[PDB]
């Protein structure tokens, strides 16, 4: 059940304007694809606050990928989902090495060692309404908000958004449940950010692990191991938003072309 919004004041939306010339913000299954300018933040942070949403923020940081928490933490509440209740998941080897990082209001942290872990899958169910699944060597550098929410997404792989599919490394040999042919694909999509609601997560990553353990069993490793399994289960599974390579970025490798007007979580140098 959705209460009604207030009274809000904002530019009227526009149908006989496009809302960009220059890139795809639909997908041929009607799924958005967000890019600076589709969105009224506005709009949308009422939406969300309205049904009180939580969402989660899940990191691996294993071995020197510690070193990198300090930044992400710090950079996520400048950026991430401000003024909506986060609880950010730390998965470490080290949980003393983790770094004291001062939390807004509504915002929390646990942290969970890892060897598997002492952690319970039904507790993303109770705790929190989406997770967000990212790399932990990143920074924001700008608003990364509810405009991604969704029931499942998947973000554009920031080297291949303007590649042909033939050109797309996905897993080509037809032995791995990975595989996918040169005449199938929509996107490349990069394991390093995507989410969606807690049970289209656990989805996705049950899939993956059982697609991965046949691979396994028929003596095969895919190319871009997690990245080709992301890749053939939102090939089957049509995500129901996709985020451009503004929410997956390296300004060292790509710089910032004009088709992205923001820059939003990034490489770390
Ligand atoms: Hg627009
Ligand atoms: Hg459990
Ligand atoms: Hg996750
Ligand atoms: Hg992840
Ligand atoms: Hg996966």
């Amino acid at each position: 059940f959705m209460v009604s919004l207030p009274r809000m004041v904002y530019p009227q939306p526009k149908v006989l304007t496009p809302c960009r010339k220059d890139v795809l913000v639909v997908t041929p299954w009607l799924a958005p694809i967000v890019w600076e300018g589709t969105f009224n933040i506005d709009i949308l942070n009422e939406q969300f606050r309205l049904q009180n949403t939580t969402i989660g923020l899940t990191v691996f940081a294993i071995k020197k990928y510690v070193a990198f928490l300090k930044l992400f933490l710090e950079t996520a509440e400048k950026h991430f989902m401000v003024g909506h209740r986060v609880h950010y998941y730390v998965f470490t080897d080290q949980p003393a090495a983790v770094p004291r990082v001062t939390l807004g209001t509504g915002r929390q942290l646990s942290v969970l060692e890892v060897r598997i872990s002492d952690f319970c899958e039904r507790r993303f169910l109770s705790e929190v309404d989406y997770l967000v699944c990212v790399d932990v060597d990143m920074e924001f550098r700008d608003h990364v908000g509810v405009e991604i929410l969704t029931p499942l997404f998947g973000t554009l792989h920031p080297g291949f958004y303007g590649s042909s599919r033939e050109a797309f490394t996905y897993e080509r040999r037809p032995q791995s449940q990975a595989y996918i042919p040169k005449d199938e694909g929509d996107f490349y999509y990069l394991g390093g950010f995507f989410g969606g609601s807690v049970q289209e997560v656990q989805r996705l990553t049950r899939a993956c692990h059982q697609a991965m353990m046949v691979d396994q069993a028929n003596g095969i490793e895919a190319v871009w191991h997690d990245q080709s399994h992301l890749n053939k289960y939102l090939l089957r599974h049509k995500p129901t938003k996709v985020l451009s390579p503004e929410y997956l970025w390296d300004q060292q490798l790509l710089g910032w072309p004009a088709v992205l007007r923001k820059l939003r979580f990034t490489a770390v140098p």
